[PDB]
């Protein structure tokens, strides 16, 4: 498992993610895995269900231990449950390495394997913090680190039918960067606190234009980068000044409400969309130095996302990829796909340069650029008001 052979190893369909091989159990059994830097669990289908045809078999592996522990995790919408174990994982197109993680079978779930997806599990990269049922069921990338030698880094390059979703590639690469898979500058934003892949972001511009909101605004309650979201999520107060921004540029076009909820397509003539009338987006992050920051800067082909349907097929129809939050700003597929994303662990800090899997326009360029100095920075960071029950639990590590 050179970097060579970790290249491309990523697979999925627009809007439902990126997943990797795993294998699990003894023998090993093959499945693949959704690629989430927003939770913290290694968690796998592990009995049938309709829109999965395989699923761990824990009854064939020799190497199963059952943890006697369950687990229930609750979203927005579904979730998923299950029976907690330990079995041996490996990463075919990853390193070469064999290591003993905790796996979540799951046993039920809600609203979680849609059809058509093709992962059958869901690979929690981010940190103990977040786990399920508690900060002490270690992740798997931990135990990973722990029990090998692989670097504690990963990288990411994600790269951007009548009737079916877009097929897309990527990277991930374990324990290391390949510098085939980014032109220009490497730059970082520190890590703020080690739960999410937390960040501060600065500043923001539409089309050159700043925002000119309190820094605060920004990150409320927090902002995170995640694979795991389709998505730019944006805090209401930012996400109303951006769309009304992005509107200002676009006024040539009279799109209806539901499209700027990302709740219909609007369309135009086969290769006429008028690109031009759809502003960049820059969002400017934290640097290592104090006072200095960097920006990345987003095409509208990155938010304004194709969608392909049955009378529409004389169009170019597009969908609203920027929707508003209330748990904080989400850097999803959509700022992930211009770039490739360095999660530096080692040196709690995220990198960003121009992916080599560059999205497209006529006359601009997604980008990476810096530095930006700062007379005087000022705190753009936000303390979530602290819960009883956070103060109260001891963590004994
Ligand atoms: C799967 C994950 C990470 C967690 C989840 C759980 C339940 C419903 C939707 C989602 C969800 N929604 C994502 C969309 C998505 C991404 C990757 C795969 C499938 C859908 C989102 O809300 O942006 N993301
Ligand atoms: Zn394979
Ligand atoms: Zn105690
Ligand atoms: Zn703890």
């Amino acid at each position: 498992g050179s970097f060579v052979e970790m290249v491309d190893n990523l697979r999925g369909k627009s809007g439902q993610g990126y997943y990797v091989e795993m294998t699990v159990g003894s023998p090993p059994q093959t499945l693949n895995i959704l690629v989430d830097t927003g939770s913290s669990n290694f968690a796998v289908g592990a009995a049938p269900h309709p829109f999965l045809h395989r699923y761990y078999q824990r009854q064939l592996s020799s190497t199963y231990r059952d943890l006697r522990k369950g687990v229930y995790v609750p979203y927005t919408q579904g979730k998923w449950e299950g029976e907690l174990g330990t079995d041996l994982v490996s990463i075919p197109h990853g390193p070469n390495v064999t290591v003993r993680a905790n796996i979540a079978a799951i046993t039920e779930s809600d609203k979680f394997f849609i059809n058509g997806s093709n992962w059958e599990g869901i690979l929690g990269l981010a940190y103990a913090e977040i786990a399920r049922p508690d900060d002490s069921l270690e992740p798997f990338f931990d135990s990973l680190v722990k029990q090998t030698h692989v670097p504690n880094l990963f990288s990411l390059q994600l790269c951007g039918q009548s009737e079916v979703l877009a097929s897309v590639g990527g990277s991930m690469i374990i324990g290391g960067i390949d510098h085939s898979l980014y032109t220009g500058s490497l730059w970082y934003t520190p890590i703020r606190r080690e739960w999410y892949y937390e960040v501060i972001i600065v500043r923001v511009e539409i089309n050159g234009q700043d925002l000119k909101m309190d820094c605060k605004e920004y990150n409320y309650d927090k902002s995170i980068v995640d694979s795991g979201t389709t998505n730019l999520r944006l805090p209401k107060k930012v996400f109303e000044a951006a769309v009304k921004s992005i509107k200002a540029a676009s006024s040539t076009e009279k799109f209806p409400d539901g499209f700027w909820l990302g709740e219909q397509l609007v369309c135009w003539q086969a290769g006429t969309t008028p690109w031009n009338i759809f502003p960049v987006i820059s969002l400017y992050l934290m640097g290592e130095v104090t006072n200095q920051s960097f920006r990345i800067t987003i095409l509208p082909q990155q938010y304004l996302r194709p969608v392909e349907d049955v009378a529409t097929s004389q169009d170019d129809c597009y969908k609203f990829a920027i929707s508003q939050s209330s748990t904080g700003t989400v850097m999803g597929a959509v700022i992930m796909e211009g770039f490739y994303v360095v999660f530096d662990r080692a040196r709690k800090r995220i990198g960003f340069a121009v992916s080599a899997c560059h999205v497209h326009d006529e006359f601009r360029t997604a980008a990476v650029e810096g530095p930006f100095v700062t007379l005087d920075m000022e705190d753009c960071g936000y303390n979530i008001p602290q819960t009883d029950e956070s103060r109260s639990h001891h963590h004994h590590h």
